[PDB]
């Protein structure tokens, strides 16, 4: 019988359009082969390829065990040599190991009990991917040193990560000299996975596990506090912001802690202008400004004396504010991942926060033209898709949360959705 219906009429979409680089035809078998899957979600690829090209260290923030596992047990399959999972978690780390051997990956768990077992059979590189406890793996840092050299190290896992961090719920003695793997192993990526979204946490995790630039991502979570509406723009800022505006004592002001986003600099100048006579509390950022301007700004906005930062996507990675009542998009986002990254930062507080798009088939990040000058024709083509993908959001009457849920996230997180989606309170489609 047939097991999807998946295919529309007049679209040619698979999830791989949607990833850059795309995966190369032997990095679809093996996925398909080892793994039982057709494609990557964008997370997945994010992390599998910045270990895979880069080396980079990860922190992958992951609500569930859903689409966790591919991450880390992906890429040393694909490469042939070794990757180390790190975990105080002995049933999971069990299931794994046999689902593994079931799939015809050779993986086994190491510790001092199993290691005539299993050990001499490591050094010689029969196994693919090894779980080991971090008190196990604290005593025998000589080994992996011995495996870098001899088969090399594709990457190191650390599952609950956020047990090294004293200042968490769930500290572990045990994780304390994990804080040597990049002394003893400094070309070796680590990933560090958690199901914690607190940036506190994260910092210690970084800091104690002496991560370099390590790439984060934040994954698995429903956020049924973000409300989503695309809006088409009126040909005036005064006019487009209004609604979002209430006067109090001879100045008008938000609800809450607003950031908009605009795609030019110019732009950003224009609306801070427009909201500058309303005597509106706001600051501009965008990267053409002074280091301690932008470093001002992010202060005074983290201090609340600033309610608005009117801003270019350049703003963002260095704010860990909970309470973002608002954003808004004026004009339409540069893609879907940008816009998802973007909108990720309202109400992390769990209190009820808004998302807008105001755009119009004018805007910039709508312009075809200027993809067209784009000569290498791979990075032409994924340019057209994302900008496809993304008017296609603008211009749905589905559910927005649907849609985003549907692109970025396991279908696990939909089930999870189903309480928000379709209420007054989940996108402007669902209250119509
Ligand atoms: C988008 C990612 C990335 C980001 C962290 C990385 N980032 C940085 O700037 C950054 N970079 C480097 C260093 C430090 C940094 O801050 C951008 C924001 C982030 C994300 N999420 C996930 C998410 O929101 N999914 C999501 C789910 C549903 C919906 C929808 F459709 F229903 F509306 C939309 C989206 Cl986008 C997330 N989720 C929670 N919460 C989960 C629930 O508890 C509260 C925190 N926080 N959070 C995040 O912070
Ligand atoms: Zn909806």
């Amino acid at each position: 019988e047939d097991d999807e219906n998946e295919a529309n009429e007049g679209e040619e979409d698979d999830d791989k359009d949607f990833l850059w680089p795309a995966p190369n035809e032997e990095q679809v078998t093996c996925l398909k082969m080892y793994f039982g899957h057709s494609s990557f979600k964008p997370v997945q690829w994010k992390v599998i390829h910045s270990v895979l090209e880069e080396r980079r260290d990860n922190v992958a923030v992951m609500a569930t065990g859903y689409g966790k596992s591919l991450c880390f047990q992906y890429p040393p399959v694909y490469v042939g040599k070794i990757g180390l999972v790190i975990s105080p978690l002995i049933s999971l780390m069990e299931d794994q190991v046999l689902q593994l051997k079931m799939s015809n990956i050779p993986a086994c768990f190491l510790g001092s009990a199993q290691s005539e077992n299993v050990l001499t059979d490591i050094k010689l590189g029969k196994y693919r991917i090894v779980y080991v406890t971090p008190e196990y793996c604290s005593g025998n840092m000589g080994l992996l040193q011995q495996l870098e050299a001899d088969i090399g190290i594709t990457l190191i896992a650390v599952d609950e990560a956020h047990c090294i961090s004293e200042w968490g719920h769930d500290f572990r003695d045990s994780f304390r000299k994990l804080g040597s793997l990049k002394t003893a192993l400094p070309m070796v990526p680590i990933v560090a996975l958690t199901a914690t979204a607190s940036s506190s946490i994260r910092e210690d995790i970084v800091r104690c596990l002496n991560l370099r630039n390590p790439q984060i991502t934040c994954t698995g979570f429903d956020r049924p506090n973000l409300y989503l509406e695309v809006r088409r723009k009126t040909g005036n800022i005064l006019q487009d912001l209004q609604p979002f505006l209430v006067k109090t004592s001879s100045h008008w002001e938000f609800e809450g802690p607003t950031i908009i986003y605009c795609p030019s600099r110019k732009m950003t100048q224009q609306v801070t202008g427009e909201l500058r006579k309303l005597n509106l509390s706001c600051g501009t950022y965008h990267a053409g400004m002074s280091f301690s301007t932008r470093k001002d700004i992010h202060h005074r906005f983290v201090r609340d004396e600033i309610q608005c930062v009117i801003a270019t996507i350049a703003f963002g990675m260095g704010i860990n504010k909970a309470d973002i009542r608002q954003v808004i998009h004026y004009g339409a986002p540069k893609d879907m991942e940008s816009y998802y990254q973007e909108i990720g930062r309202a109400g992390r507080d769990g209190l009820q926060s808004s998302c807008h798009v105001l755009w119009a088939p004018a805007d910039i990040n709508l312009n075809r033209h200027l993809l067209t000058e784009i000569r290498n024709e791979k990075f032409r083509l994924y340019k057209l898709k994302m900008m496809a993908k993304m008017e296609k959001y603008l211009h749905s009457s589905r559910c927005r949360r649907q849609i985003i849920l549907s692109h970025f996230e396991d279908k696990q997180v939909q089930k999870a959705s189903l309480g928000i989606m379709g209420t007054e309170k989940c996108c402007d489609n669902c209250r119509s």
